[PDB]
Parts: C-alpha cells; sequence; structure tokens
DNA sequence: TCGAGAATCCCGGTGCCGAGGCCGCTCAATTGGTCGTAGACAGCTCTAGCACCGCTTAAACGCACGTACGCGCTGTCCCCCGCGTTTTAACCGCCAAGGGGATTACTCCCTAGTCTCCAGGCAC
C-alpha cells in the first residue's frame, strides 16, 4: 500500500511532504511529520465538516 | 567697647562602582575554479476588462408630521478616600543541598540521491 493510505486515512501525505519538500521548511524531515500533519488536517477538516452538516 | 571662642555656609578632598579600554585568541569571513541550474526574452494566442447603449427599473433626493431622547439642570444618596492607627510580610543577608543546564560524540538510524514501476486526478 502506498504511503498516501498505509495509515487508513484520508488526506495524501505524499502532497504534503512535497509540499515541505519544496518549500523550504528544515533539513532534513521526520517519517511522522507529514502523517502526523495528515491526522492533525484531516480531524480539524472532519470537526469542521460534522458542524457544517 | 575690644577680643577669644563656638556654630554654620560655603568651598575643597575623597571613596566608589559603572562606563571605557585592552591582550589573548579561535572558530568563522575571504577568495577561488567549477558546475548543475535558475531565469530572462520572445512568438502566439487567448482571454478578460471596457465602451455603447437596448431596455427597463428600483432607489435616492428632499421635503413634511412628530415624538424619543441628548444635553443640561436639579435634587438625591452613598462609597471610596484622606487620614490615623495597627499589623505584617518583603527585602536583604546569609547558610546549605543539590539538580538540571551546558558541553563532548558514536553507533545507529533515518535521509539526500539514485533509478524504476505504478496508481492518483482533473479534464473529455
Amino acid at each position: 500500500q502506498s504511503r498516501s493510505a498505509k495509515a487508513g486515512l484520508t488526506f495524501p501525505v505524499g502532497r504534503v511532504h512535497r509540499l515541505l519538500r519544496r518549500g523550504n521548511y528544515a533539513q532534513r524531515i521526520g517519517s511522522g511529520a507529514p502523517v502526523y500533519l495528515t491526522a492533525v488536517l484531516e480531524y480539524l477538516a472532519a470537526e469542521i465538516l460534522e458542524l457544517a452538516g
């Protein structure tokens, strides 16, 4: 399974990893940080979508 | 009244702790040949704003009832405030234990680079 769906989530991981890789935010990057961004933004999106419903 | 002696005003001397300067120094500032890579210009199109107005069209300008309330005055009424008095803990100095902050670095572990194969993703 790809990294965008290995954790069973909704938001893509490769998209935010490509955004930080060329956005020049650090020298290196840990493996847990893009999926952590994935989890935080998908939880914020799900909460505001439940409130929108 | 003279004069000597004690008190005080003003002038001169001296601690004193913060601003200024300094020797030693030691990991950064300079320059360099190179090298993959940003980037600036240009044909060419294509596409979004602008003007005129065809045709309607609600909406603002401005004046007229009228009464709600902003500003000012008058009376009320009371609650912080100056002040006195009693209490109290803050600041300072000091004795004491010790505990995380700082500095050194190594295997290991996670990433830049690499190529290779595949499943996402807005357009038809």
